[PDB]
């Protein structure tokens, strides 16, 4: 599915090709950008703090755990997605891998069955 790998500062290091389709951002555009360019406010501005809370407390809030959140596409549109984070380490520094599963279709179907 879509996969994003960030370092300990929230900077994107690898943006798979499906992520490009899903978010709109190309690989070269994504890499180097902080992951918070993928979420609306208030989380955008506080996403770094969330990561900082975890790097100092060593207390996992959403690691392993799979969570449903709102992603933001390049054209400004938000959408729900399921995200699962796996923590890793390379060259001494920590890295984080996110596996996104688009849920837009599941949210639309649900709204539709609601509406009928
Ligand atoms: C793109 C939509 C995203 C949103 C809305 C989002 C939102 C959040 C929120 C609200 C928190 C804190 C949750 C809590 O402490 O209970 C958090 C933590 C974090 N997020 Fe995200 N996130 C997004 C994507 C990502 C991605 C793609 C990565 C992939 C590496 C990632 C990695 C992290 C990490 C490492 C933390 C800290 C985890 C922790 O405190 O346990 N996030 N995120």
């Amino acid at each position: 599915d879509a996969m994003i790998v960030i370092d300990g500062h929230g900077i994107i290091q690898l943006f798979s090709t499906a992520a490009e389709r899903l978010f709109g951002w190309s690989e070269l555009e994504a890499i180097g950008q902080n992951v918070n360019i993928l979420m609306p406010e208030p989380d955008r501005s506080r996403h770094d703090s969330y990561i900082s809370r975890y790097r100092t407390t060593s207390d996992p809030h959403i690691i392993g755990i799979g969570r449903i959140v709102t992603g933001k596409r390049r054209d400004g549109t938000t959408f729900p997605m399921h995200l699962s984070i796996g923590e890793m380490q390379s060259g001494g520094e920590p890295y984080f891998t996110g596996f996104v599963r688009d849920l837009t279709e599941h949210q639309q179907t649900q709204a539709r069955l609601q509406e009928l």
